[PDB]
Formats: C-alpha cells, sequence, structure tokens
C-alpha cells in the first residue's frame, strides 16, 4: 500500500504538478510514491546515468518511499489494452489509497492519455474478473493535477511550508530546468496566486470530477 | 464565537438545508446556531404561537447552542443598508468561524436576497471603520446551501449517522407538513449525492473558492 | 424500425439508465428495444443460461419488442473501425427513430466508449457511401443517459407511473443487485430528486448536446 | 387565464423575442398576451400617439388575446416592492399557465430587472398571505427569452410556418425602423438555431430547470 | 474623449486591476484615466490628506490624463438611480472609447455594485432621451477586471514592459502597505497568466461578448 | 512558412469554417493555405477531375498560396501514430505561424479526430527528438473553428467585406451544395448573427483553449 501515489507521463511531471503535496504527505508520515509511465526519452537530455541521477535526487528531496517506471514509449502513451492492463496491474500491486493523475485538458497528448489510462486502470484494477494477477484493489480517491491548460480547481492543498522542497525537486532536473527556469517560476506563481485566494502563502490546485467529502470546520 | 452558524431566510430553511451537518458539528463538540432573518409570516400556515414551539423542538433535536431571529419582513429580504447593517451586527455578536447561507440561484427571492445579505454582512462585519458596535470580526469561511434550484456542489458533508436528526428536525415543523414530498425529495438528494462518494447520505454545499482540502483526510 | 432504441455497454445498464422511459414508451404503444454491445462477461456472475434468463425477464418487464447483443468484448469497447462499422450496420437494420446511448462522462471506460461508438455509428449509418449493407438511415434524435458521474440534464422524462417497472427490471438481475441494492436505491433517489424539481414523483434525466425542439405548453 | 403570457420591458421587446412562438400558440388555439412593463418613453423615437397604433398593429398580426401596460418608468425597472407587487397583481389577474420573461444576461438593465421582477412576482402571486387582491395563482412554467447577450438555449420552439408573422409584428414598429439590421440579425438567429435541429426557423429559450420532455413527441 | 477609462470602486483598485494596461496605453500615446466612485473612507487606514498624495503619485507613475472621484459612499455603492445617473453623466463628460469596470463576482459588494453601475451607466449615457446634460455618448467597449474571486479570462493584455509601473503605482499607496502579500499575489497572477501565452506578464480581463480579434495581429 | 494554415478533415470544410478569415488574410497580404487531411471520398459525388476542379476553384476564390492533401481515409481519421506523425511532418515543412483546426465538439467523428490530430501534431512538430525530418517548428497559435455543434466563441473575426468570397468558395463545391444550400444559408446566418453582437455585418467565430493576447483599443 501507498497512502498516496502520483501517476506521471514522464519523470519531472509528477514533481511539477504535485511536489508540494507529496512533501507534505511525507512530513505527515504517509508512505508516498511516483509511478512514471515513460522514461521521458523523447524530451530528455543527458546519459541514462544522468537522467537516472536526477530522478533519484528528486525522489530523495520529496521523501518518496516508492519510485517506479512502466517503460511505455514517450510520445506514445495511449488508452489502448496493453497500456491499460499494465497500469492496472501496477495499481493492484501498489494498492494506493489516493492517486493523482494528470488532468485531461492539455497541449501534451501524453498528459491527456495518462489521464485516461489512470481512469481505465483504476476501474480494471477493481474488477474480480479482470485478466490480472493478485487481489482486486479499488483505489479510494483519484484526483487530477493540472498541467499546461487553465483549469477550475476543485480544491487546493496548503503547501506553504513545503514550497522549497517542491521547487528543489523540480530543479533537480538540471538537464531540463537549467518548460524551463521560466516554467518553474510560472508554476511557483500559480501556487502563490491560488494560495492567496484562500489566505495561505502557497497551495497546489487539484481537480475532482466528484465533489469532495469535506469537513467544513477542519484544519487546512 | 460559534463554530458554525447557518443563516436562513425563514424558520425550517436552515434545518432543511443543513440539519445533518449541524447535528454532526454538535456531535463533534462544536458550538452551533441558526439565525433566521424573518419569522416567515407570509408563509406560516400555523399560528405564531405554535411556530415558536416548532423552532424550539427543531433546535433541541439538532442541539443548537444558539437560535435567534432578526425580524426582517418575510418576502421583503433585500440587500439594502438597513438589512446589511443589522446582519453585520449579529455576525459581530455571534463571531461564527464558519457561516452557511442560501445559494443565490433560487425561485424564491428571499433565498437570493439572504445570499447577498450574507456576503455583504460578512464583509462589513470585518471593517474597522464600519458603523457597527463591538470589535471587527472576519468570518473565516462562508459556504452556501442549495434551495429549490439545481446546483453543482463544491463539496459534500458526510451525514450518514445524522440523517434521522436531519429528518426529525425538519418534521418538527408539524404545521408545515411545500413539504411532505418536499422532505422526501431532500432526503433523496442526500441519498443520491452521498452515493457518488460511497456514503449513505451527504449534504451538498457550494463555495465560490476551491476549499483547502487534505486529500488523505477522513470523511 | 423501432420508435426507441437504447444502446447499452452491457445487459442491465440500459435498464438502469432508461427503464422508466422505455416502460412509458411501451405503454404509449411504441415499439422499443435495447441493443447491448457486450454480454457483460467481465462483470457477470452465473451460468450462460442464468444471465440469459435475467435479460429475458428484464426485457419482459419493460415490454421490449427487440433485444439484441453485438458480442463485443466486455472491458474492450472502443471507438475503433470494426466496432464502429458493426454498430452502424445494426443501426441501419434497426432503423431507430430515437436512440439513447450512455453519457461520455463516466468512471467506466466502456460507457465513454459506447457513447463515442453511438455518435460515430449514427453518422456512418447515414452515409450513402459507407461500406455497409442496406439503405442509408439517419437517426433523428440521439440523447444520452447518465451513468455514475454527475451531469447537468438537458431534460427529464416523467416516469411516476412506471417507477415500479424500472425498479423490477433492474432487480431482475438477481446475480447483480442481490452497483448493488444500494446502487439501485441511489438511482431511485436520483429519479425522486430530479422529478421533485419539476413537480413530479419520478423522472429520468437525459442529456442532449443540442437544445431540444420543445412545445412549451405541451403535456408532461 | 392566458395559456401564454410574455412579459416585456418595453413594447416591441416581446415581439422581438417571442413573436414566432406567440403566433404558433395562437394557431394552435391558445389564449395569448403581452404585458409590457413600461411604455418605452426613454427610447420611443415616435410619438406616444403613433406608438399606440404600432402596438395594436403588432398585437393584431400575432393574434394576441391580451395587450396591456403597467406604466413603470422606462430605464427605471427595478426589483423593488412597488414593482414586484404590481406585477404579481397582474399575474393574478391574467392567470397565465406559461410565462416568458427576458433573460437576465443583457447590456440593458431594464431586461435584467424585468427578469428579476418576473421571478419575484411569480413567487408572490402564489402566496396565500401575500398583500394582493384575488385568489393566489401559481404560474406553472416560467421561461426566459434572450435579448442582446449570447446564451446557451435550454430548448427551441419550431416556428418555420410563423416566421413571417414574427417579422411583420416586429416591423409593425415603423418608427423604430436598434432595429433594421437588428431585425435581420434576429431572423438570422432563428435560421441559425433552427438549422441545428433540422428546421428552417426556431426561437430559443432558457429554463433554469430541465424541461419535462417526451423524447418521441412531435416538434 | 479618453481612449481608456478605468472605473474603480475606491482608490488603488483601478491600479491593482489595470495598472499595467493603463501604462501600456499611455506608452502607445493614448489618453487614459481612472474614475474612482468613492474615496474609500471606510478602509483608508491613512489620513484623507495623505491618501490625496498617494492617488497623485500613482496617477503620475501611470501617466494618467485624468484622475477624478464621484464621492459616492464607501461600502454603499449600489445600482440605484442616483448613482446610475451621476456615473452616466461622468461617462458623457469623459467620452471614453473603452471602459474597464470591476468583475461582478467578488467578496466585496462595492466591486459587484460598481460592475452593475458601469453596465447601467454605459446604457443611460447613450440614450437621446436620458435625463442628462450634453450629447448622448455610446461607450464602444466595456470590459471587466477581476478582483478577489477566481475567473475565466476572455483575453489577456501583454504588459511585460510595464510590470514595474504597475507595481510602483500600487505600492504608491504607502498607507495601505489587504496588500503586501496582496501585491505579491497580483504580480504572481500576471506572471502565471502571462506564461500560458508565452509572455512574462499579462493582465486578465473578462468580456460578456467574444472580442473582435485579428488572429495574426501582434501581442 | 504560411502566415495562416487551415487544417480540414476534407475539402470544402476549411472553406465552410474559415473562408471569410482566409480571404481577409489574403487581402491583408498574408500567405495562406488549406491542408485537407482526406480527399472526402466517402462523401464526394463526381469524378476525380470534377472534385479536383471544385477544390481549385475554391482555392482560387479565396486566394490561397498553398493547397495540399494528406490522403488519409475519409471516415477513418484517428489520433493514431501514423496520422499524427504524417501531420506533424507536414507542419514542420509548412511552418505555419497560425493554424485553425476543427473544434472537437461535433456530430462528425472525423472533425473530432482532426481536432485531436492537430493538437498532437503541433506538439510533435516542436520536439527536438521527434522522429521527423527537418528543423523542429513550434506553431505559435492554434485556434479552432466550429462545425455542427453549438459553441461558445472565444473571439470573432470581422469579415463583412469578405462574405461574398466566403460564400462563393463554398458554392464552388457544386456537387455538394447544389449540409446543402440550406446548410450554406445557415452558416451565413451564423456569421450575420455573431457579427451583430459586436456591431458588424459579418463575423466568423473561433475557439481558443487559452485567453487571447488582445489589445483592447486595437482596430477590428
Amino acid at each position: 500500500m501507498l497512502d498516496l501515489l502520483v501517476v506521471a507521463p514522464h519523470p519531472d511531471d509528477g514533481e511539477l504538478g504535485c511536489g508540494g503535496t507529496l512533501a507534505r504527505a511525507k512530513a505527515e508520515g504517509l508512505s508516498t510514491g511516483i509511478l512514471d509511465l515513460t522514461r521521458g526519452e523523447m524530451g530528455s537530455k543527458g546519459t541514462p546515468e544522468e537522467r537516472e541521477k536526477e530522478v533519484a535526487e528528486a525522489s530523495r528531496i520529496l521523501g518518496l518511499d516508492f519510485r517506479g517506471n512502466l517503460g511505455f514509449p514517450d510520445g506514445g502513451l495511449a488508452d489502448v489494452p496493453e497500456q491499460r492492463l499494465k497500469l492496472a496491474q501496477a495499481l493492484r500491486r501498489l494498492r494506493p489509497r489516493v492517486v493523482f493523475a494528470p488532468l485531461e485538458a492539455d497541449r501534451h497528448p501524453d498528459h491527456t492519455a495518462a489521464s485516461r489510462l489512470a481512469v481505465a486502470a483504476v476501474h480494471l484494477a477493481g474488477l474480480r474478473k479482470a485478466p490480472l494477477e493478485g487481489e482486486p484493489f479499488r483505489v479510494e480517491r483519484l484526483f487530477f493535477y493540472p498541467g499546461n491548460h487553465p483549469f477550475a480547481p476543485s480544491f487546493l492543498v496548503k503547501i506553504s511550508a513545503f514550497i522549497d522542497q517542491w521547487e528543489a525537486a523540480v530543479l533537480a532536473y538540471r538537464s531540463q530546468f537549467t518548460v524551463g527556469p521560466k516554467g518553474v517560476e510560472a508554476r511557483k506563481a500559480m501556487r502563490r496566486y491560488w494560495g492567496n485566494y484562500l489566505g495561505v502563502d502557497y497551495a497546489e490546485p487539484f481537480v475532482s470530477p466528484l465533489p469532495v467529502l469535506y469537513v467544513p470546520w477542519s484544519r487546512a
């Protein structure tokens, strides 16, 4: 089990969208992970060892217990049977209580496809008769993180104390952000802007197709 | 302070909209209230005398720390200075951490006016220089409960353990029972919304702002 | 011709979404049907004979003239050429004046795919040069019924006198609802809740991408 | 009773928005009317004398059973008790089964106010205890017709056979002809919306509630 | 005429919302102004004397051709005839080709009222028969600037070269600095929205109508 | 480079959606083009020469510098690797500053698929490591034109002086509009209706997922 798993199209994308929240969950004692669907080979600069080192350093900064990769083709993500079944099999193994996956609305077709894959795989992982190994597992909560298209957030997660971890894990991708340095500062401004609506220094936006079960007097 | 106050246009409306959530807050040990803006004269198909007993019975069922009325005219709620100022004064007196007010979209213009009134009053209550008595107070959270029009909820509050209190408090208005099929339908709303999220009953609310949520937190 | 055809991803799903309206159309003398795209084999419990018997009993309760199945793979519905063409061929044969198909917004990828299949097949069935047998046929009205995601209905159909048929045809799937019993009572509450907005005991919601041609003084 | 009443802010507005539908209702044998809330003084680029003839000509073309005016101030429509109460009184006098009122979203604040007025008046007219004369009456259906702002229609009414009456009734306002290109554009609206649904012309309306529709019924 | 006028509920609000765009207009040689509807008495945590200097400093930074105030009551903005008519009169005096006004959706009821006021006043100012002095004037474009509530922008104005003027003009309100983190957040808004469109900073606006755009034109 | 390229599912569809704007851009001295994804063979009447002649005449009327076809199957458009890569390769060759592609919301599945293809191809064309020939090229602006589903336009383009060219290029498809004559007059009424909201005789609606960079005082 993971308390929280982020499914990302390639390495750096889970960090970009969810780093603050992942760092917070770790601080609160949760076991966290990122599953990357591809190795980002159509956008990566650097040797296998160099890209691997950035992932290890980002994972360290955020305090992930789990980091894995499905090795699907970069630029070839698609909601097709083979990818659906392999993600669903990973979900039964990982048993995540909460999953974050990319929001469908995006300029990058891999994000849209990851989004659809997570939906279909969550459903499949839960089916008694799905052609998969192991016990059926039903993800309790699936939320989506925005990428490069505007969105109307369903909720935000306060991450004020975790902003420097968010930023350091993204900047760990030195071959990528040294989206670039301007991309990073834009996503930091997103967090500052959204958080200020709710009276906090920084917050990370998420979308849910369902209204959340919220306790209106609970702490931020 | 109250931990939670429901502002309602006429008695029975706060219960109708938020009774399950009010009962849950009370069970969790919070201080709760309903402030009614009118006495509901233009609809009270009971006497003023018996209506008084209904309100007390409903308040007891929900375990309200506070029940009050501002005495504005039924059918005449409006976002005008007089009403804004008396509501802002009450908010300063009650110091509610969270307020629920009716959703603007409705067939009943009092609901719509109560909505606007709550917004404007929350604002005025927090202004140092406002023409009001006491210290300025800033309501932390303002959320809206749907009435008789469709809505897209921002969040739901799980109330499965409190559905019977919600229903008993509404039914406390014996003289009222828009209502017998009305109550049925509002219980069906709670069953319907709650099932999306895998719970027996839940009450829907709307926020103009995304809520600050902790996605691994308990329901 | 059918006056009304419901296209469903698997048996029980057309009943769950449209049973009241189907029972009403029958009462009004229309010839009705359900076309199931798959046999529901990845979710079914029971022998071939047992599942077949539930379908026959549900069909009886609703008074369907037509019941058929395309035998596509359960969990494998997709808007791909082979499925598109086979549904389109069924539509030319059936000649439905009105078709109901699942709404795209759903946790179950088969519903979303059925939705897209119905759209594409309606278009194909209408084409002179489509590689299909028989006379081109243009479905006059295509509406969508909600599944398990929230929706904003375009219209409702009053079904107060048909609620017990709706419920009995769903409960005919004894291996399934004995979604479960709680699922059924939730969909019954949907109907009660939606109907009460419009002053009726029960009503079934539908979505149309087009505004409907409505007569504002006509009877409910 | 009327079967159908259009509430309009100034004369020509009801025709502009709903003339095809009014003519169809009449052809199907229904009793129809327009109630104008103002005389349109602040825009009447004709005389009050000639405007009277235009209104009568337009009413005749559409076959209205009832034409009236409430005499509220042009440019001063507002959802205030005085106006609410006089409109609610007229609704009780006319007992319309279906009312059409302007859509709220508009550049002209009278349209917006007429919208709110209709909502509040429908409500008041149905209240036993309202300060009004006669029996309480509950309008069955309230729908809204778009003005000069974009809208997402809830439904369309097929008016292909009635397009010429719609156009003749609008053109009846000779002194008016915002308008010559205005009329052209509103006829193009009807052509455009109607084509989505495979008909020559249709008039769009908005409902806050999904309509009770019979999906195999005739257009 | 002005080429561009920003109508703001209290001083600092026009700058907060539209300062980058105002500075750009000025750099391109347009005539610009801010008309404040109130003096912001109910919030001015400086003196009236020092507030006067702040407004002048902010106006100078942005290069405004016109700065004025209508003296309406802070916290009492309302879409009522008195206020409508005085605003419509000012629009006739200023003849602005483009007006910016606050977006309706807000926690502060003055923003909401200023929005409605601008709509109604634009309309009245253009009416031959309106009870106003001077020639009728028709504002060509009316757009809305967001305040403290979320919004979906219709368009953005690239202001990368003007971000420092925007910030200096807001900071000119020394006595004010809702604000220090407020300013930071509004600069972050501009960074965030601007990045969607590949520019350093941009200011968002809302139009109820699609804009007339030339899709190969320069930013 | 083209200043403006319209990507259309079949010949006549770019003209129907964008003709006015294309004619305007030409008048203003821009180099314009239409890339048709298919040859419209499942909807065309007439010989290869006849259909070819209509395209040449429409292209003439609008003043296109470029007219091309990718030869994908009519009724078989899909966001699949082969179609994605071939459109992306065409975009790198053409180097369009501004591209218009069909809006996703449509009854015709080819429009929806063209829409998704343009998005994915714009992304691919811009990638250093995409398996394509030639210099990476990043389309600056991608907008969408409505087809047969309602829409909420993001902007309109004033085309009052170009309405007769728009209409003549559509009517050049004599085998098609002699959608038919009624279809044409409906799209002309769309332009008249939308333009009147903004005080112009005719305007063509477009959608953008991003707010546009607009100069609020600029000329229409």
